């Protein structure tokens, strides 16, 4: 009758994949810190997300969007963050495309878009939606709702086969993604091409619920921070294209935060049905969210200067 963690894994990745990374991980958790730790996952990050705001999961590994969710939807709190095993400051969205197609570059792809079929990712996902929904999508007033013949909406790795089997001409995907398919299905990465990356997306945080009690915060707390000790953690680890967590807090969402807004400020500036005072308001609204936004921005970057 040992207390029960349940640690929510984001759906990258079928759960047989994942399991086989992530159980000797939470095995380690649960010897190290005495609860049994239990592995929740979904069909998509929205089912994380919505099992914390009901106390169904504890503590999730996130990818920022579905954090910056977390915190506000689902009461979550940022106590941790992920780095990369090769010690990359983070990780980037990909656009894929099969190596046989003749798509071969973003402008390919939005020249083209009316004959193509587009795998967008889970609405949850920073580089599956939020990153390329920004930058691709948003900045050439494009829209992937509209503009191609079909669009579906899938995980990382949904997306990768869905390309790499010629059922979906061009999709979203993101390095760790393209490195794990790599390991685990090399016949389906040598079907795909990259033909478009993101600008640097930071690495993923670590989420719990913020009423969990003291003493699992506090466990946890240790738990991760002195994690890769010995050759046995390091391989967990490396496994997971992690070399170590460190501390993180709220304010690792600030640039995510902006980034979302860009977004959402910008799509609502290239909606052409929107009427005059429609549009007036809702971007009179988004610009005083960036405003407080970048205050509180500025404020972290001049006490960093004074
Ligand atoms: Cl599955």
């Amino acid at each position: 009758d040992q207390p029960v963690i349940n640690f929510g894994i984001i759906s990258t990745e079928s759960s047989q994949n994942l399991k086989s990374i992530w159980e000797p991980f939470l095995k380690d958790m649960s010897q190290q810190t005495g609860y049994q730790v239990k592995a929740f996952f979904a069909p998509d990050y929205a089912g994380i997300i919505q099992g914390m705001r009901f106390d169904k999961v504890d503590i999730a590994w996130y990818g920022n969007k579905a954090a910056m969710e977390a915190v506000d939807r689902a009461h979550g709190e940022i106590f941790a963050q992920t780095v990369a095993a090769s010690g990359a400051p983070g990780y980037w969205s990909l656009l894929i495309a099969n190596k046989d197609s003749k798509i071969d570059s973003l402008e390919d792809m939005l020249a083209n878009a009316k004959s193509l079929t587009f795998g967008n990712g889970d609405p949850n996902s920073t580089s599956g939606y939020l990153v390329p929904g920004y930058y691709v999508f948003a900045k050439n007033n494009v829209d992937p709702v509209k503009a191609f013949k079909r669009t579906l909406n899938s995980s990382h790795e949904v997306n990768a086969l869905a390309v790499a089997n010629k059922q979906v001409d061009v999709a979203t995907f993101n390095t760790e993604g393209m490195e794990r398919l790599e390991l685990t299905q090399p016949e389906k990465a040598r079907q795909l091409k990259v033909i478009w990356k993101s600008p640097l997306i930071p690495g993923d945080p670590l989420v719990w619920r913020n009423n969990l009690s003291d003493e699992q915060k506090n466990k946890l707390r240790d738990f991760f921070f002195k994690y890769g000790a010995n050759a046995e953690q390091k391989k967990v680890l490396a496994d997971l294209q992690w070399s170590k967590f460190q501390a993180s807090d709220d304010d690792q969402l600030l640039p995510i935060r902006q980034l979302e807004l860009f977004k959402q400020r910008t799509d609502v500036a290239n909606n052409a049905n929107l009427g005059a005072e429609e549009k007036a308001a809702k971007l009179k609204a988004l610009d005083e969210e960036l405003a407080k936004l970048e205050k509180r921005m500025a404020e972290r970057e001049q006490k960093t200067a004074a």
